[PDB]
């Protein structure tokens, strides 16, 4: 009925992830009805996430809002979109550096496989959150 993140407005005092985005404004970017591209990091990037980048980058712009479900941006992008652009825009409007010498780059993280195409989008796998 609802879309996912509409709900979080919707809510009756759910737990904080709906309001997570809710204060990350967020709550109106994340209502992208089109593609999804989610950059998915590894077993050792989730080790990253322990209270390190994710940390520091909610101290940073709305990208919390990003974060909280599926720490994914809209708009289907294949990695030779983002490199052919050298740079990658968060739903919320947050741009993060692509890099690429022969695996996609993005920020200080490193891409395993990315031109995955997820449910709505696309899945980049990278080594570093």
């Amino acid at each position: 009925m609802a879309t996912i993140v509409d709900i979080a407005v919707n809510t009756p005092g759910f737990s904080t992830l709906v309001t997570a985005v809710k204060v990350a404004n967020l709550v109106e970017a994340l209502q992208s009805p089109g593609p999804f591209t989610v950059f998915a990091p590894n077993d050792d990037a989730f080790a990253k996430l322990p209270d390190g980048t994710i940390t520091s980058l909610v101290q940073n712009p709305p990208q919390l809002g990003r974060i909280l479900k599926y720490h994914v941006v809209a708009g289907a992008y294949k990695a030779t979109d983002l490199k052919r652009m050298g740079i990658v825009t968060s739903l919320e409007g947050s741009t993060i550096p692509i890099h690429g010498d022969n695996p996609l780059e993005v920020k200080n993280a490193t891409v395993l496989a990315a031109d995955i195409e997820a449910e709505n989008g696309i899945i980049h796998v990278i080594d570093t959150v």
